């Protein structure tokens, strides 16, 4: 699915990320236009080999299983299927536990490349919330 932006902040705020661990809404909203282009179906392989999983492209390193990732681990319980989903109950599931591991939300690179420090807020501008 690709999400609408107002339709993707709407949803994301019920699942309970605005604001979680101090991240307001539009941050997350910016951190999945640039990871995904709010596609849930969006996967991309690493050099490393490791993948990159839907909305919020999370990575099965440390995160999901995949089954073809040596050596890393499935901290979330998933499989990175999962992440792919139409309901994005997942992705925030796993970005929460994610985004709590010490670094916020400087676990996505592209957050702090393209967002960090920007006016986010605008990412949530006119929506109905
Ligand atoms: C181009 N911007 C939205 C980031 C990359 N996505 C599309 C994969
Ligand atoms: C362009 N960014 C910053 C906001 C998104 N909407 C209003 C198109
Ligand atoms: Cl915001
Ligand atoms: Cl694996
Ligand atoms: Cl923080
Ligand atoms: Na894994």
């Amino acid at each position: 699915k690709v999400f609408g932006r107002c339709e993707l902040a709407a949803a994301m705020k019920r699942h309970g990320l605005d604001n979680y661990r101090g991240y307001s809404l539009g941050n997350w909203v910016c951190a999945a236009k640039f990871e995904s282009n709010f596609n849930t179906q969006a996967t991309n392989r690493n050099t490393d080999g490791s993948t990159d999983y839907g909305i919020l492209q999370i990575n099965s390193r440390w995160w999901c299983n995949d089954g073809r990732t040596p050596g890393s681990r499935n901290l979330c319980n998933i499989p990175c299927s999962a992440l792919l989903s139409s309901d994005i109950t997942a992705s925030v599931n796993c970005a929460k536990k994610i985004v709590s591991d010490g670094n916020g939300m400087n676990a996505w690179v592209a957050w702090r490349n393209r967002c960090k420090g920007t006016d986010v807020q605008a990412w949530i501008r006119g929506c109905r919330l």
